C-alpha cells in the first residue's frame, strides 16, 4: 500500500515500523487479545510480523488514526504516532471466492472510542475493497460475548450466516448489492488519497 486513506473523522495509515511500539503495547491487553483474533508476541515477533502484514498480498491493513489528535498533515508519509488509535484490515481468505474479503477493525485507545471511528474505519475499508479489489461479500467473525463488535457489524447491516459453538464464535455477512455498491463507491469518492 503506497497510500493514507482520509475520511471525516479517521485517516487510515499504511502500518509502520514507528507504529510498532504503542501496537505491541495496545496488545498487553489480554481482552484485546481475545476479542481480536491475535496471539501473544515478542516485540521482535511484532516487528517481523508489521513487514509479513503489509506485504501479504491477500491482505490490506491500515493503522487508524483519531483526526482530532492528528499534529501536522497528512502528505508526507509521517506515522503520526500521537494520533494511533486502531487498525482495520480485510483478508481475502476464501479459496473458493477472491471477491469475498473478511473484516478485522480494533479501536484500542478509549479516549478515542464512541467517536464512530470504527464505524467510519470499516466503511472506508470495505469501500476500498469494493471498488480495488471487486469485493462482492464482506465477512466478520466474532466471539459471542464481544457485544461492542456484533453492534458495530449489525448496524452496519451485516447479517449473521453461522454459528461455532465450539469456537464461541459468531460469522455474519455483507453481501455487496447493487445500492450497497453504489453507496460503498459514492462513499470512497469523498475520502481523500494521500502519497504514503
Ligand atoms: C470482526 C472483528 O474485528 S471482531 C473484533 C472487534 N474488535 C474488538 O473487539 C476490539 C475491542 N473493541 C473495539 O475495538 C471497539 O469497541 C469497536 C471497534 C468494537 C468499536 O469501536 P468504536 O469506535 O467505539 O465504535 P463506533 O464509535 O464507531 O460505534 C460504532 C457502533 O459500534 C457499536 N458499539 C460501539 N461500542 C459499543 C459498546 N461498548 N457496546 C455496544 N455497542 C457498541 C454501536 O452500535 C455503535 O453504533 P452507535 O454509535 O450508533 O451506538
Amino acid at each position: 500500500t503506497k497510500v493514507s486513506l482520509e475520511g471525516k473523522r479517521v485517516v487510515l495509515v499504511p502500518y509502520m515500523a514507528e507504529h510498532v511500539p504503542k501496537y505491541h503495547q495496545w496488545m498487553q491487553d489480554s481482552a484485546l487479545l481475545e476479542a481480536t483474533g491475535s496471539e501473544p508476541l515478542s516485540l521482535e515477533q511484532e516487528y517481523e510480523m508489521q513487514l509479513s502484514w503489509t506485504q501479504d498480498p491477500n491482505k490490506r491493513t491500515f493503522i487508524v488514526l483519531d483526526k482530532d489528535f492528528v499534529k501536522g498533515d497528512l502528505a508526507h508519509g509521517q506515522p503520526h504516532v500521537e494520533a494511533m488509535t486502531g487498525d482495520v484490515n480485510i483478508y481475502m481468505n476464501d479459496v473458493d471466492d477472491p471477491k469475498v474479503a473478511e473484516v478485522e477493525i480494533m479501536i484500542a485507545e478509549p479516549r478515542s472510542r464512541g467517536k464512530g471511528l470504527g464505524k467510519e474505519s470499516v466503511l472506508i475499508m470495505m469501500a476500498y475493497g469494493v471498488k480495488n479489489l471487486e469485493i462482492h461479500k464482506f465477512t466478520a467473525k466474532i466471539g459471542e460475548s464481544n457485544t461492542a463488535s456484533l453492534s458495530l457489524f449489525r448496524k452496519l447491516g451485516f447479517e449473521e450466516s453461522s454459528y461455532s459453538g465450539i469456537f464461541k464464535e459468531v460469522t455474519l455477512e455483507y453481501p455487496v448489492t447493487n445500492l450497497r455498491r453504489e453507496e460503498l463507491l459514492k462513499l470512497l469518492d469523498e475520502v481523500i488519497r494521500h502519497t504514503h
